[PDB]
């Protein structure tokens, strides 16, 4: 067939209950995640994608980079307490990998802090219950999905993208294989 699994995707051997429609696991730390958030827009093309009624979830991951790498989980939890995901998330990528200028939880507070959103605000966020659940939400979608790696895309927790199978020559043809191929998964 046209999409076949263990070829676009692969199929969990043990489908995980109550999973995000599509969930998105990256790391500020992570070089292919730069690549598919600020060079492809791969979360973008998804969603421009997905049919009606069915919403897009992206967790930040612990395994990379030690201390900073759960800094950053944190922090991750505070930007979608406060819903200024698209405010931070550009400059926490080029602060962690291209400028190299967050190196402390101080740093990461210095971005939102760039971003508009007041101290006041980020320090009672980044202390909350509401920010600790959240980041127990992160941390228990990557464990019920084994993850290992990133970036990483799933389906209603039954199906795991391979970018690995799809031509790269392209660019742009390459993001909207990626798309066509959630939207299939997601029609399935």
């Amino acid at each position: 067939a046209q999409y076949e699994d263990g070829k676009q995707y692969t199929t969990l051997e043990k489908p995980v209950a109550g999973a995000p429609q599509v969930l998105e696991f990256f790391s500020f730390f992570c070089p292919h995640c730069y690549q598919f958030e600020e060079v492809l827009h791969i979360s973008d093309n998804v969603k421009k994608k997905l049919p009606e009624g069915v919403k897009m979830t992206k967790y930040h991951v612990n395994f990379m980079g030690g201390d900073l790498g759960k800094d950053l989980t944190q922090a991750w939890a505070v930007a979608m307490a406060l819903g200024v995901e698209d405010k931070v998330t550009v400059p926490l990528f080029e602060g962690v990998q291209k400028t190299q200028t967050i190196r402390s939880a101080s740093d990461i507070r210095d971005v939102f802090i760039n971003a508009g959103i007041k101290g006041e605000e980020y320090d009672a966020a980044w202390n909350s219950f509401v920010v600790k659940s959240l980041v127990a939400q992160q941390e228990k979608a990557a464990a019920d999905v084994q993850l290992r790696g990133v970036p990483a895309m799933f389906v209603n927790g039954k199906y795991q993208l391979n970018p690995q199978g799809m031509d790269t020559s392209n660019m742009d043809v390459f993001v909207q294989q990626y798309a066509d191929t959630v939207k299939y998964l997601s029609e399935k």
